[PDB]
RNA sequence: AAUUUCUACUGUUGUAGAUGAGAAGUCA
DNA sequence: TGACTTCTCTAACGAGCTCG
DNA sequence: CGAGCTCGTTAGAGAAG
């Protein structure tokens, strides 16, 4: 039986259900009439012109706490130090001392900001509405707009001016709800994370780092070039700008022009970093701009163009001054339309392209000279880095025609000059480092050419050459702009979307070829550019030079990842606008709590009339109509309005309630029990109010003041209904576990009938808006199984649920209404014979009696219903859930069998049930979906769409529609999932995404297979069969409970619940059989340096009777130790070769024909039977050894395409202890079939050995989850 | 080619499966 | 480029307000 | 300004490895 009869309603989740209203009666008829949802629009659209307001208010608010903030010289000087340490001479135990200096320096400025006073009333309510003796801090400002007649509006912003922004700000009085994820996602801008988008994590990252570089070279500078810096020309024209208001060290209110000597000082670094002193800073360094005089007055960067201009000097020129970035939240919109589908492209190229810089170099001339100057070795070769990340790869794969040749030339020259012999230090000065500097590329290129004959060299002149191949790029965009200027002129219109239609392919191709090579031309600078990430924060000794010329056309070029996924999620969405509103029955106060006592306020009550389920929202000014005496007089039958009894928090009502003005003399207490409540004496840790201190809890306290509340609770005029059973108080450890025993059994749902005449009047009266809500299942023509969200719903409300209670109702529901996107457009008539689309289902023809417009559901006006709910509410929460598994399947560990999932070749999946010893039970693909009624193959409805004859193979509209569909699929197969882990009662075990994860090109991408373990975690945290009984397990209420919450992908680890994670290298290309992995890698490295590795083989031979020859092998001969024992590999079967398509696409070799060719090519003879050692050895040439390497790089592998998208078998070169030799065509059902059928059995049994180690789990919880691949490579092998 | 929304649908005024919503700095 | 925060998942009371 | 009147305060567990 299942094992998992445990797992039920274990934890709670808050789902939340959604619906469509019906309005009936005469409930839309009142509302258009008074102009109720008409005047909704004017604050559910209108806030985002106040987010345009508070935002810039949240702006004024920076430049008035920075420049109001005076940091400590104590910490620049312990940063300084640091900063200087790890450029000359980086390490490991200095990276933990320079976090801790930037450590206290992001928090000392974090605890300034929460200890303000415009700071506390701004993230609350307060901000926006007004206390009766403290107007609030966005009205003084708006006034204090015109206190000094400052004209914040027309010339930034979308609104006029403030006048009308005085009429907006008023329209969110009471209206303080909305703001609480726009004032949630502002807490990152003042958070003292890691995070990368604040004010305190940029001015310790991104100009803190660029000031104190910019210092020395200002103390390197006024000794090596007195006569430069013309200081008192500066002084005089200038003197308007350099009034700096205050300084550091002395603290000044004078107005006066500062010295350029203390501006850079490392005291003076609070002058600036508001939106108007990066200004100032940035002004000298970079030049004003005063057209008064029809010239530029440049500054200080101007006199290095003129002294280093005359005596020629290149040295100075590395003394250049860079630019502060400027602030986030300074003065800077999706895209929706098409009259701004163009320019904010073609207003794009002519700001990367047609601009005049400082210096006067073009940007297609900065790119040409650079690497010019790069290209015969000018610059310094050790100071240029490369990203040491798989970016590097692809600049070798458009020149060097290879992946990792660079990767192994800073592996094989680091390895002789350090440890030639292998050796602690090895790895991290060029695997986990995250730089390579050119001179260690140099150095690594002109050494394995020495090794290398001149066929295969890897020269280091055709990377500098590869960037030569760069900056012509901007010329072909210059006779792109030729050609994609004919298009601005027919785009025109305002807000029709015909660039979206299917007519225009002319003219969307012309769109995403050139965003492109606009797209490519980042992905070949990514390599130079230096990262500001975490665990190392990378500072090297960086070029003088290099990476200030770099940084103008980097992060200017750098606007365009935030502008292709501007055009490919605009081309790549759907034809109907999805943009609906929330609406408001003129009340700030729509669903918040359903509660019975509090419902005038909260306006909204549900109904049943035994089927079906009804909302009744009062009209909120006349809500007199269920004031507890419209009920007993207009008792019937009809509809069951129900009472909802709720008890929020165990901890802030039975204080605030038991403890108020009122009932405290209804319950009375000595002052024995009122000394607990001052000094918090019945909380283990907690928060007394003022007036007293915190003391120390007693056992005698939680044992009788819980005995005060239960005389309290039932004493209480409303609080009798819930009838609440609290265990024997001597059984009570704290009062934590006793908001539990409150809180759960504070809540109770009965019904009480209406006579359904009246409030079928009262709404003809017009003060109860009557809603329905509804799907598929709640119409009546229906007999299927319903959705999911409405197997819920009917749960809420049913007999079973309330006697042990499983289904909370939430309060805060929320209801919403959507606009009309598309018009109505009827394309498939009554009696019309409609073509099929399923190559299995028989009824090819439809004729449909009634009509079908297309996806109507968006042509027509919808109220919706957004209701949050709680799923095993009784039950505790999750804490240490995944610990509770492994704890539990130590004696059940025989009774599972260990399903396994990967990626695909061919397929998508290959879902295989291994058993304990390995044997499969059941393995079958995961391309067929479906019961025997319809059946839907997924592989070959991508194989239609896939890039494969379509049109013009490239557009963004193909590839969405493969990935949604994708998607799509991701949705159906975790339900396929779902129905084997009950079934076959085990696990799913998945290939993980951090570390050892699948390379190739396969079908499921890396990004749309994390999406199908992000969708299993949350379909099988909560799992319910839509087929299964009600009040029994694995039903509706006792459900599956079997993995934890999903926090992030890095979290997931090595287990998180069911689903655990392996690594997914090497998994793919091994023999089943006997775990063989050709680490015996053939790449023709030198014709004598060959002669020898061939005599690392033991012995190449040849048997009579067998008939196939040998390159026996055993890997104590050769570096790189992965396995061990005696190969003696086969030349038995045929293998197929991939080749370069366009033809020349695809034929067949047979490896032993080719080894009697091109062995009785040259002398030497095999035909004795015996070894042939020396002879293979000891030929010499050029054509032999380059050619019998291809022998070995067929030998080897184990994937075959039989034809163009055929099939692909499996082969297996080293025998069984028998003879025979594995061959898929013949392979058993417990055996693999398919080329992705191998790589999905040792996903399963690199799966197993977890559950080897976790079956002999001991005291020590400290589960050694982690797979290296000494571990792996010996499990596989001798598991027989 | 119909849906609380999404994907494929004819599975027939809808069938099989998934659905956590308002939110939204945006790393790159 | 697809994920990074962590909450509100609420009833009752003391409050100045037409009214008494 | 008590009639109670629609508001904007306000009461303040112990898990979190």
């Amino acid at each position: 039986m299942s094992i998992y009869q445990e797992f039920v309603n274990k934890y709670s989740l808050s789902k939340t259900l959604r619906f469509e209203l019906i309005p009936q009666g005469k409930t839309l008829e009142n509302i258009k009439a008074r102009g109720l949802i008409l005047d909704d629009e004017k604050r559910a659209k209108d806030y985002k012109k106040a987010k345009q307001i508070i935002d810039k208010y949240h702006q004024f608010f920076i430049e008035e706490i920075l420049s109001s903030v005076c940091i400590s010289e104590d910490l620049l000087q312990n940063y300084s130090d640091v900063y200087f340490k790890l450029k000359k001479s980086d390490d490991d135990n200095l990276q933990k001392d320079f976090k801790s200096a930037k450590d206290t320096i992001k928090k000392q400025i974090s605890e300034y900001i929460k200890d303000s006073e415009k700071f506390k009333n701004l993230f609350n309510q307060n901000l926006i509405d007004a206390k009766k003796g403290q107007e609030s801090d966005l009205i003084l400002w708006l006034k204090q707009s015109k206190d000094n007649g400052i004209e914040l509006f027309k010339a930034n912003s979308d609104i006029t001016d403030i006048d009308e922004a005085l009429e907006i700000i008023k329209s969110f009085k009471g209206w303080t709800t909305y703001f609480k994820g726009f004032h949630e996602n502002r807490k990152n801008v003042y958070s003292s994370n890691d995070i990368p988008t604040s004010i305190i994590y940029r001015i310790v990252d991104d100009n803190l780092p660029k000031f104190l570089e910019n210092k020395a070279k200002y103390e390197s500078l006024k000794d090596k070039a007195p006569e430069a810096i013309n200081y008192e020309q500066i002084k005089k024209d200038l003197a308007e700008e350099l009034t700096f208001d205050i300084d550091y060290k002395t603290s000044e209110v004078n107005q006066r022009v500062f010295s350029l000597d203390e501006v850079f000082e490392i005291a003076n670094f609070n002058n600036y970093l508001n939106q108007s002193g990066i200004t100032k800073f940035n002004t000298i360094i970079g030049g004003k701009f005063v057209n008064g005089e029809n010239t530029k007055r440049k500054g200080i960067n101007e006199y290095i163009n003129l002294y280093s201009q005359q005596i020629n000097d290149k040295t100075l020129k590395k003394y250049k001054m860079s630019v502060l970035f400027k602030q986030i939240l300074s003065d800077t919109d999706k895209l929706e339309d098409d009259s701004d589908v163009v320019t904010t492209m073609q207003s794009f190229y002519e700001q990367i392209a047609a601009f005049k810089t400082v210096e006067e170099k073009s940007i297609k001339e900065t790119l040409s000279l650079l690497f010019d100057d790069l290209k015969a070795q000018k610059l310094d070769l050790s100071k240029i880095y490369f990203k040491n990340d798989k970016s590097l790869t692809d600049l070798s794969q458009q020149v060097f025609d290879d992946y990792s040749v660079i990767g192994t030339a800073v592996l094989e020259y680091i390895t002789q000059q350090i440890a030639p012999k292998n050796q602690e230090l090895i790895a991290k000065k060029t695997e986990k480092a995250k730089y390579l500097s050119l001179e260690t590329i140099k150095l690594a290129l002109e050494e394995f050419n020495k090794h290398r004959d001149i066929d295969k060299q890897c020269r280091f002149e055709e990377i500098l050459a590869n960037f030569a191949a760069i900056p012509m790029i901007f010329d072909e965009i210059a006779q792109n702009k030729d050609n994609l200027a004919q298009i601005s002129i027919k785009y025109q219109n305002q807000g029709k979307k015909d660039l979206l239609q299917a007519s225009a392919e002319d003219d969307v191709k012309a769109i995403k070829d050139l965003l492109d090579q606009t797209n490519n031309l980042l992905h070949k600078l990514k390599i130079f550019h230096i990262s500001q990430s975490e665990d190392k924060a990378n500072i090297l000794d960086k070029d003088e030079h290099f990476y200030l010329v770099f940084e103008e056309c980097y992060f200017e070029l750098a606007n365009i990842v935030p502008l292709y996924n501007k055009i490919r999620n605009y081309i790549t969405q759907k034809p109907y606008s999805d943009e609906k509103f929330k609406l408001n029955f003129e009340n700030s106060t729509l669903a918040n709590g359903w509660d019975k006592n509090k419902e005038p306020d909260n306006t909204a009550i549900l109904f049943i009339k035994d089927d079906k389920y009804y909302l009744g929202v009062m009209n909120k000014k006349n809500n007199k109509i269920f004031d507890d005496k419209a009920i007993k007089e207009n008792k019937g039958e009809g509809y069951k309005k129900i009472v909802y009894k709720l008890l929020p928090g165990a901890n802030k009502m039975l204080p605030k309630v038991f403890f108020s003005a009122k009932s405290i003399k209804f319950y009375n207490p000595s002052e024995d029990i009122l000394r607990i409540r001052n000094h918090s004496t019945h909380t283990k840790n907690g928060s007394p109010q003022k007036g007293y201190e915190k003391f120390e809890f007693n056992i005698e306290d939680c044992r009788k003041f819980i005995d005060f509340y239960k005389q309290s609770i039932s004493k209480h005029p409303e609080w009798k209904d819930f009838g609440f059973r609290f265990s024997d108080t001597q059984r009570y450890n704290s009062i934590d576990e006793f908001y539990r025993e409150v809180e759960n059994q504070g809540y109770k749902l009965t019904f009480e009938n209406i006579s359904e005449s009246y409030i079928d009047s009262v709404v003809n009266q017009g003060k109860l808006y009557l809603f329905q809500i509804y799907n598929k299942d709640f119409s009546a023509y229906s007999k299927g199984r319903p959705n999911l969200h409405t197997l819920y719903w009917k749960a809420l409300f049913d007999e079973r649920n309330l006697q042990d209670v499983v289904y909370k109702l939430n309060g805060e529901a929320e209801l919403f209404y959507r606009k009309q996107s598309i018009p109505k457009k009827i394309t498939h008539p009554a009696k019309e014979a409609i073509a099929n689309k399923n190559k299995d289902n028989p009824k090819k023809e439809s004729v449909f009696e009634y009509d079908l417009i297309k996806d109507k559901r968006f042509t027509e006006d919808k109220f919706f219903f957004h209701c949050p709910i709680t799923i095993n509410f009784k039950s505790s929460g999750a804490n240490k859930f995944n610990d509770e598994i492994n704890l539990l399947l130590k004696e059940k560990a025989n009774d599972v069998h260990i399903l396994s999932i990967d990626r695909g070749e061919r397929h998508l999946a290959y879902y295989t049930l291994v058993d304990g010893k390995g044997n499969i039970i059941k393995q079958d693909t995961f391309n067929i979906i479906g019961n025997d009624r319809m059946k839907t193959n997924y592989h070959d409805k991508l194989a239609a769409i896939e890039k494969d004859r379509d049109s013009a193979r490239k557009d963004w509209k193909k590839i969405n529609n493969i990935k949604e569909m994708k998607e799509g699929y991701l949705s159906q197969v975790v339900h396929e999932i779902a129905k084997l882990v009950i079934e076959y009662n085990a696990i799913v075990v998945f290939q993980d995404l951090n570390f050892g994860f699948k390379r190739g090109r396969f079908k499921v991408e890396k990004q749309v297979y994390q999406k199908l373990e992000k969708m299993l975690i949350e379909k099988l945290n909560y799992l319910v069969f839509k087929d299964n009984e009600f009040d029994k397990t694995g039903g509706v209420l006792r459900a599956y409970q079997l993995t934890a919450p999903f926090e992030t992908f890095k979290k997931m680890g090595k287990q998180t619940g069911i689903i655990y994670y392996v690594p997914a290298g090497f998994t793919s290309k091994i023999c089943p059989v006997t775990g063989f992995v050709n680490q015996l890698y053939p790449k023709y490295e030198s014709v004598s340096k060959s002669q020898e590795f061939f005599s690392k083989f033991d012995k190449i031979c040849y048997n009579l009777d067998k008939g196939y020859f040998e390159f026996s092998f055993d890997y104590k001969n050769f570096g790189d130790k992965a396995a061990k024992g005696k190969w003696t590999i086969a030349s038995f079967g045929s293998r197929l070769i991939n080749f370069r398509n366009s033809n020349w696409d695809t034929r067949e070799v047979y490896p032993t024909k080719e080894l009697e060719k091109l062995l009785k090519d040259y002398s030497i003879e095999y035909g004795h039977g015996e070894c042939i050692k020396a002879a293979i050895c000891g030929e010499s040439d050029k054509k032999f050894f380059a050619k019998l390497t291809s022998v070995l790089n067929t030998i080897l592998q184990m994937r075959n395409s039989k034809t163009g998208t055929e099939l692909d078998y499996l082969i297996s070169p080293v025998a069984d202890v028998n003879g025979n030799f594995f061959d898929s065509r013949q392979a058993p059902k417990n055996m693999p079939q398919d080329a992705d059928a191998n790589g999905a059995y040792h996903i399963g049994l690199k799966g197993l050995m977890l559950l080897g180690r976790i079956k002999n789990n001991q005291e020590g919880k400290k589960l050694n989850l982690v797979i290296k691949n000494e571990e792996y490579f010996e499990f596989v092998q001798n598991r027989n």
